[PDB]
Protein backbone atom coordinates (compact mmCIF):
# COMPACT_ATOMS: atom_id res chain seq x y z
CA UNK A 1 0.00 0.00 0.00
CA UNK A 2 1.34 3.74 -1.13
CA UNK A 3 2.10 6.20 2.38
CA UNK A 4 -1.19 7.92 2.47
CA UNK A 5 -0.12 11.87 2.01
CA UNK A 6 -2.48 14.63 2.55
CA UNK A 7 -1.98 18.67 2.91
CA UNK A 8 -3.65 21.04 5.71
CA UNK A 9 -3.01 24.79 5.22
CA UNK A 10 -3.83 26.57 7.79
CA UNK A 11 -5.81 29.99 8.44
CA UNK A 12 -4.07 33.44 8.51
CA UNK A 13 -3.18 34.38 11.80
CA UNK A 14 -3.39 38.00 13.35
CA UNK A 15 0.43 38.69 12.84
CA UNK A 16 0.49 38.24 9.22
CA UNK A 17 -3.28 40.15 8.92
CA UNK A 18 -1.44 42.98 10.24
CA UNK A 19 1.54 42.28 7.80
CA UNK A 20 -0.96 42.53 5.10
CA UNK A 21 0.01 39.15 3.83
CA UNK A 22 -1.39 38.02 0.83
CA UNK A 23 -2.07 34.82 0.15
CA UNK A 24 -0.05 32.08 -2.65
CA UNK A 25 -2.45 28.94 -1.40
CA UNK A 26 -5.65 27.61 -3.07
CA UNK A 27 -7.09 24.60 -2.10
CA UNK A 28 -9.10 22.20 -4.00
CA UNK A 29 -10.78 19.82 -2.04
CA UNK A 30 -12.66 18.08 -4.26
CA UNK A 31 -10.14 17.59 -7.14
CA UNK A 32 -7.49 16.94 -4.32
CA UNK A 33 -5.12 19.60 -5.69
CA UNK A 34 -2.87 22.23 -4.10
CA UNK A 35 -1.65 24.98 -6.01
CA UNK A 36 0.78 27.35 -5.35
CA UNK A 37 1.54 30.93 -6.54
CA UNK A 38 4.94 31.17 -7.24
CA UNK A 39 5.65 34.48 -9.29
CA UNK A 40 4.96 37.25 -6.88
CA UNK A 41 5.00 40.37 -8.31
CA UNK A 42 7.05 39.44 -11.63
CA UNK A 43 4.92 36.58 -13.14
CA UNK A 44 1.30 36.79 -11.92
CA UNK A 45 0.23 33.57 -14.01
CA UNK A 46 3.13 30.49 -12.73
CA UNK A 47 2.14 28.18 -10.38
CA UNK A 48 2.99 24.94 -8.74
CA UNK A 49 0.00 22.51 -8.68
CA UNK A 50 0.14 19.03 -6.82
CA UNK A 51 -2.86 16.03 -6.19
CA UNK A 52 -2.77 14.71 -2.71
CA UNK A 53 -4.79 12.14 -1.31
CA UNK A 54 -6.88 14.61 0.45
CA UNK A 55 -6.26 18.43 1.19
CA UNK A 56 -7.61 20.23 4.08
CA UNK A 57 -8.30 24.47 3.39
CA UNK A 58 -7.88 26.87 6.20
CA UNK A 59 -11.38 26.48 7.14
CA UNK A 60 -11.24 22.71 7.86
CA UNK A 61 -11.54 22.26 11.50
CA UNK A 62 -9.93 19.87 13.72
CA UNK A 63 -13.12 17.59 13.78
CA UNK A 64 -13.00 17.47 10.18
CA UNK A 65 -9.57 15.82 10.30
CA UNK A 66 -10.36 13.38 12.74
CA UNK A 67 -13.26 12.18 10.68
CA UNK A 68 -11.51 12.39 7.18
CA UNK A 69 -8.10 10.88 8.14
CA UNK A 70 -8.30 9.40 11.67
CA UNK A 71 -11.21 7.64 11.84
CA UNK A 72 -10.61 4.94 9.16
CA UNK A 73 -6.81 4.77 10.50
CA UNK A 74 -8.02 3.67 13.61
CA UNK A 75 -10.59 1.34 12.37
CA UNK A 76 -8.08 -0.55 11.16
CA UNK A 77 -6.02 -0.59 14.36
CA UNK A 78 -8.63 -1.80 15.64
CA UNK A 79 -8.93 -4.53 13.50
CA UNK A 80 -5.30 -5.30 14.91
CA UNK A 81 -2.87 -3.93 12.32
CA UNK A 82 0.22 -1.22 12.83
CA UNK A 83 -0.54 2.22 12.27
CA UNK A 84 1.58 5.44 11.92
CA UNK A 85 0.46 9.28 10.97
CA UNK A 86 3.05 12.01 11.67
CA UNK A 87 3.11 16.11 10.92
CA UNK A 88 5.62 17.10 8.92
CA UNK A 89 6.19 20.94 7.88
CA UNK A 90 7.82 24.26 9.01
CA UNK A 91 7.47 25.54 12.76
CA UNK A 92 4.57 27.95 12.97
CA UNK A 93 2.33 25.77 10.20
CA UNK A 94 0.06 23.53 12.68
CA UNK A 95 2.18 20.23 13.23
CA UNK A 96 1.37 20.40 16.97
CA UNK A 97 -1.94 21.98 16.31
CA UNK A 98 -2.82 18.81 14.25
CA UNK A 99 -1.42 16.43 16.02
CA UNK A 100 -2.32 17.36 19.95
CA UNK A 101 -4.16 20.55 19.72
CA UNK A 102 -5.03 23.11 21.89
CA UNK A 103 -7.67 23.37 24.90
CA UNK A 104 -9.78 26.39 24.44
CA UNK A 105 -9.37 29.09 26.69
CA UNK A 106 -11.37 30.30 29.85
CA UNK A 107 -12.74 27.11 30.53
CA UNK A 108 -15.65 26.95 27.88
CA UNK A 109 -15.54 22.96 26.94
CA UNK A 110 -14.80 19.70 28.47
CA UNK A 111 -11.56 17.98 26.73
CA UNK A 112 -13.73 15.38 25.00
CA UNK A 113 -15.65 18.30 23.63
CA UNK A 114 -12.92 21.03 23.11
CA UNK A 115 -13.39 22.12 19.22
CA UNK A 116 -9.68 22.56 19.15
CA UNK A 117 -8.30 19.53 20.37
CA UNK A 118 -6.64 17.69 17.58
CA UNK A 119 -5.70 13.71 16.80
CA UNK A 120 -4.37 12.43 20.25
CA UNK A 121 -7.22 13.45 22.40
CA UNK A 122 -9.98 12.68 20.09
CA UNK A 123 -8.33 9.48 19.31
CA UNK A 124 -7.79 8.33 22.97
CA UNK A 125 -11.71 9.20 23.59
CA UNK A 126 -12.90 7.76 20.85
CA UNK A 127 -11.31 4.39 21.45
CA UNK A 128 -12.65 3.77 24.62
CA UNK A 129 -16.22 4.90 23.07
CA UNK A 130 -15.76 2.18 19.91
CA UNK A 131 -14.16 -0.46 23.03
CA UNK A 132 -16.51 0.07 25.93
CA UNK A 133 -18.64 -3.00 26.98
CA UNK A 134 -18.95 -3.60 23.34
CA UNK A 135 -18.52 -7.46 23.90
CA UNK A 136 -14.49 -6.99 23.61
CA UNK A 137 -12.08 -7.50 26.61
CA UNK A 138 -9.77 -4.72 25.75
CA UNK A 139 -6.63 -2.78 27.62
CA UNK A 140 -4.96 0.81 26.43
CA UNK A 141 -1.48 1.66 27.29
CA UNK A 142 -0.21 5.05 26.32
CA UNK A 143 3.51 6.21 26.06
CA UNK A 144 5.29 9.70 24.95
CA UNK A 145 8.70 10.43 24.04
CA UNK A 146 10.55 12.78 22.33
CA UNK A 147 13.58 13.11 20.52
CA UNK A 148 16.03 16.24 20.58
CA UNK A 149 19.31 16.50 19.90
CA UNK A 150 19.29 12.42 19.63
CA UNK A 151 18.33 12.44 23.10
CA UNK A 152 14.95 10.31 24.46
CA UNK A 153 13.32 12.32 26.94
CA UNK A 154 9.92 10.54 28.68
CA UNK A 155 6.86 12.97 29.22
CA UNK A 156 5.21 10.76 31.03
CA UNK A 157 7.70 9.35 32.90
CA UNK A 158 6.60 9.63 37.14
CA UNK A 159 10.34 10.65 37.30
CA UNK A 160 10.22 14.88 38.10
CA UNK A 161 13.04 15.72 36.21
CA UNK A 162 12.58 15.77 32.76
CA UNK A 163 16.08 15.35 30.92
CA UNK A 164 16.41 11.52 32.58
CA UNK A 165 17.33 10.15 29.31
CA UNK A 166 15.82 7.09 27.91
CA UNK A 167 18.20 4.44 25.63
CA UNK A 168 17.19 2.68 22.15
CA UNK A 169 17.81 -0.69 21.15
CA UNK A 170 17.17 -3.06 18.71
CA UNK A 171 14.37 -5.48 19.27
CA UNK A 172 15.46 -9.06 19.41
CA UNK A 173 12.02 -10.06 19.15
CA UNK A 174 11.08 -7.82 16.05
CA UNK A 175 12.97 -7.82 12.72
CA UNK A 176 12.39 -3.32 12.26
CA UNK A 177 11.73 -2.96 15.89
CA UNK A 178 13.66 -1.16 19.23
CA UNK A 179 12.67 -1.22 22.29
CA UNK A 180 13.00 1.99 24.64
CA UNK A 181 14.56 0.95 27.57
CA UNK A 182 12.81 3.18 30.43
CA UNK A 183 9.95 4.35 28.77
CA UNK A 184 7.16 4.78 30.78
CA UNK A 185 3.84 3.20 29.32
CA UNK A 186 0.63 4.06 31.59
CA UNK A 187 -2.27 1.72 31.33
CA UNK A 188 -5.58 3.79 30.48
CA UNK A 189 -8.23 1.95 32.14
CA UNK A 190 -11.38 4.68 31.16
CA UNK A 191 -11.82 7.87 29.42
CA UNK A 192 -12.07 9.31 32.87
CA UNK A 193 -8.26 9.50 33.29
CA UNK A 194 -6.92 10.11 29.64
CA UNK A 195 -6.78 13.77 30.34
CA UNK A 196 -4.55 14.25 33.55
CA UNK A 197 -2.06 12.10 31.78
CA UNK A 198 -1.78 14.28 28.76
CA UNK A 199 -1.90 17.08 31.17
CA UNK A 200 1.44 15.82 33.06
CA UNK A 201 2.92 15.34 29.60
CA UNK A 202 2.35 19.00 28.76
CA UNK A 203 3.61 20.11 32.41
CA UNK A 204 6.68 17.73 31.48
CA UNK A 205 7.31 19.66 27.94
CA UNK A 206 6.88 23.06 29.26
CA UNK A 207 9.47 22.27 31.31
CA UNK A 208 12.07 20.65 28.98
CA UNK A 209 11.41 24.10 26.88
CA UNK A 210 12.68 25.99 30.00
CA UNK A 211 16.05 23.55 29.78
CA UNK A 212 17.03 23.11 26.24
CA UNK A 213 17.10 25.89 23.21
CA UNK A 214 14.08 26.25 20.62
CA UNK A 215 13.59 22.76 22.01
CA UNK A 216 10.01 22.39 20.81
CA UNK A 217 10.68 23.47 17.23
CA UNK A 218 13.62 21.37 17.26
CA UNK A 219 12.45 18.40 19.01
CA UNK A 220 10.31 15.07 17.62
CA UNK A 221 7.46 14.03 19.66
CA UNK A 222 6.46 10.48 19.37
CA UNK A 223 3.37 9.44 21.05
CA UNK A 224 2.15 5.81 20.98
CA UNK A 225 -1.30 3.78 21.98
CA UNK A 226 -1.02 -0.08 21.58
CA UNK A 227 -4.63 -1.61 21.99
CA UNK A 228 -4.84 -5.67 23.16
CA UNK A 229 -7.67 -6.98 22.21
CA UNK A 230 -9.08 -9.91 23.71
CA UNK A 231 -12.69 -12.19 21.97
CA UNK A 232 -14.40 -15.26 23.09
CA UNK A 233 -16.89 -15.72 20.26
CA UNK A 234 -18.84 -18.64 19.17
CA UNK A 235 -17.13 -22.16 19.78
CA UNK A 236 -15.18 -20.82 23.28
CA UNK A 237 -12.04 -20.05 21.00
CA UNK A 238 -9.97 -17.15 22.45
CA UNK A 239 -9.04 -14.57 19.60
CA UNK A 240 -6.57 -11.96 20.52
CA UNK A 241 -5.49 -8.90 18.51
CA UNK A 242 -3.22 -5.72 19.00
CA UNK A 243 -3.30 -2.96 17.27
CA UNK A 244 -0.55 0.27 18.02
CA UNK A 245 -1.16 3.98 16.57
CA UNK A 246 2.34 5.83 16.51
CA UNK A 247 1.15 9.80 16.60
CA UNK A 248 4.52 11.69 15.46
CA UNK A 249 4.77 15.16 15.32
CA UNK A 250 8.26 16.32 13.37
CA UNK A 251 10.92 18.99 13.90
CA UNK A 252 9.98 21.75 11.90
CA UNK A 253 11.36 21.15 8.39
CA UNK A 254 12.54 24.28 8.17
CA UNK A 255 15.76 22.99 10.45
CA UNK A 256 23.09 16.10 15.96
CA UNK A 257 20.70 18.99 16.46
CA UNK A 258 18.75 17.76 13.47
CA UNK A 259 20.11 14.48 12.39
CA UNK A 260 16.86 13.04 12.94
CA UNK A 261 15.36 15.07 10.49
CA UNK A 262 18.56 15.17 7.75
CA UNK A 263 18.09 11.10 8.40
CA UNK A 264 14.19 10.78 7.65
CA UNK A 265 14.54 13.05 4.20
CA UNK A 266 17.78 10.71 3.42
CA UNK A 267 14.86 7.14 4.21
CA UNK A 268 12.31 8.51 2.24
CA UNK A 269 15.12 9.50 -0.92
CA UNK A 270 16.33 6.15 -0.67
CA UNK A 271 12.93 4.67 -0.14
CA UNK A 272 11.94 6.22 -3.71
CA UNK A 273 15.10 6.13 -5.71
CA UNK A 274 14.82 2.25 -4.59
CA UNK A 275 18.30 2.60 -3.19
CA UNK A 276 19.76 -0.66 -2.07
CA UNK A 277 20.55 0.34 1.65
CA UNK A 278 18.21 2.26 3.60
CA UNK A 279 19.63 4.91 6.75
CA UNK A 280 17.54 3.69 9.03
CA UNK A 281 20.13 3.20 11.58
CA UNK A 282 21.80 6.34 11.13
CA UNK A 283 19.35 8.76 13.68
CA UNK A 284 17.11 7.70 16.58
CA UNK A 285 13.81 8.74 14.58
CA UNK A 286 14.22 6.22 11.94
CA UNK A 287 14.96 4.19 14.34
CA UNK A 288 11.81 4.35 15.61
CA UNK A 289 9.79 4.74 12.13
CA UNK A 290 11.52 1.76 10.35
CA UNK A 291 8.52 -0.51 10.25
CA UNK A 292 6.77 2.94 8.99
CA UNK A 293 8.84 3.74 6.46
CA UNK A 294 8.81 0.68 4.08
CA UNK A 295 7.88 -1.48 6.49
CA UNK A 296 4.96 -3.13 7.71
CA UNK A 297 2.90 -0.38 9.20
CA UNK A 298 0.40 1.68 7.66
CA UNK A 299 1.21 5.20 7.08
CA UNK A 300 -0.18 8.20 6.44
CA UNK A 301 1.35 11.67 6.72
CA UNK A 302 -0.32 14.75 7.04
CA UNK A 303 1.78 18.11 5.34
CA UNK A 304 1.24 21.62 6.83
CA UNK A 305 1.45 24.53 5.33
CA UNK A 306 1.06 28.36 5.45
CA UNK A 307 -0.86 30.59 3.09
CA UNK A 308 1.22 33.36 3.18
CA UNK A 309 3.51 34.84 0.37
CA UNK A 310 6.54 35.21 2.84
CA UNK A 311 6.54 31.33 3.52
CA UNK A 312 6.86 30.85 -0.40
CA UNK A 313 10.48 28.55 -0.62
CA UNK A 314 9.40 27.12 2.47
CA UNK A 315 5.74 25.91 1.93
CA UNK A 316 6.92 24.82 -1.83
CA UNK A 317 9.94 22.53 0.16
CA UNK A 318 7.25 20.87 2.31
CA UNK A 319 4.55 19.72 -0.84
CA UNK A 320 7.91 18.43 -2.47
CA UNK A 321 8.79 16.62 -0.03
CA UNK A 322 4.98 15.54 0.85
CA UNK A 323 4.34 15.21 -2.73
CA UNK A 324 7.47 12.12 -3.39
CA UNK A 325 6.43 10.21 -0.62
CA UNK A 326 3.52 9.28 -1.93
CA UNK A 327 5.72 6.67 -3.95
CA UNK A 328 6.58 4.45 -0.88
CA UNK A 329 4.93 1.37 -0.33
CA UNK A 330 4.45 -0.66 3.00
CA UNK A 331 3.19 -3.95 3.15
CA UNK A 332 0.76 -3.48 6.33
CA UNK A 333 0.37 -6.93 8.87
N1 LIG B 1 -5.60 24.87 11.32
C1 LIG B 1 -5.41 25.85 12.21
N2 LIG B 1 -6.42 26.67 12.58
C2 LIG B 1 -6.24 27.64 13.47
N3 LIG B 1 -5.04 27.94 14.02
C3 LIG B 1 -3.96 27.17 13.73
C4 LIG B 1 -4.07 26.07 12.79
N4 LIG B 1 -2.85 25.51 12.67
C5 LIG B 1 -2.02 26.19 13.48
N5 LIG B 1 -2.68 27.18 14.12
C6 LIG B 1 -2.12 28.19 15.04
O1 LIG B 1 -0.87 28.60 14.49
C7 LIG B 1 0.11 28.69 15.55
C8 LIG B 1 1.22 27.64 15.36
O2 LIG B 1 0.68 26.32 15.40
P1 LIG B 1 1.62 25.12 15.97
O3 LIG B 1 0.71 23.94 16.14
O4 LIG B 1 2.37 25.68 17.14
O5 LIG B 1 2.62 24.88 14.72
P2 LIG B 1 3.92 23.92 14.63
O6 LIG B 1 3.75 22.87 15.66
O7 LIG B 1 3.87 23.39 13.21
O8 LIG B 1 5.06 24.87 14.92
C9 LIG B 1 -0.61 28.43 16.86
O9 LIG B 1 -0.96 29.72 17.40
C10 LIG B 1 -1.82 27.63 16.43
O10 LIG B 1 -2.95 27.81 17.31
N1 LIG C 1 -0.49 21.03 22.26
C1 LIG C 1 -0.47 21.47 23.67
C2 LIG C 1 -1.23 20.42 24.49
S1 LIG C 1 -2.97 20.18 23.90
C3 LIG C 1 -3.73 19.02 25.11
C4 LIG C 1 -2.84 17.78 24.88
C5 LIG C 1 -3.03 17.01 23.74
C6 LIG C 1 -2.18 15.92 23.50
C7 LIG C 1 -1.11 15.68 24.36
C8 LIG C 1 -0.88 16.48 25.47
C9 LIG C 1 -1.76 17.54 25.74
C10 LIG C 1 -3.64 19.56 26.55
C11 LIG C 1 -3.28 20.87 26.81
C12 LIG C 1 -3.22 21.34 28.12
C13 LIG C 1 -3.58 20.52 29.18
C14 LIG C 1 -3.94 19.20 28.92
C15 LIG C 1 -4.02 18.74 27.61
C16 LIG C 1 -5.24 18.81 24.85
C17 LIG C 1 -5.98 19.81 24.21
C18 LIG C 1 -7.36 19.66 24.04
C19 LIG C 1 -8.01 18.52 24.52
C20 LIG C 1 -7.28 17.53 25.20
C21 LIG C 1 -5.89 17.69 25.37
C22 LIG C 1 0.98 21.67 24.21
O1 LIG C 1 1.94 21.56 23.41
O2 LIG C 1 1.11 21.91 25.43
MG1 LIG D 1 4.94 22.21 17.27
Amino acid sequence: KNIQVVVRCRPFNLAERKASAHSIVECDPVRKEVSVRTGGLADKSSRKTYTFDMVFGASTKQIDVYRSVVCPILDEVIMGYNCTIFAYGQTGTGKTFTMEGERSPNEEYTWEEDPLAGIIPRTLHQIFEKLTDNGTEFSVKVSLLEIYNEELFDLLNPSSDVSERLQMFDDPRNKRGVIIKGLEEITVHNKDEVYQILEKGAAKRTTAATLMNAYSSRSHSVFSVTIHMKETTIDGEELVKIGKLNLVDLAGSENNINQSLLTLGRVITALVERTPHVPYRESKLTRILQDSLGGRTRTSIIATISPASLNLEETLSTLEYAHRAKNILNKPE
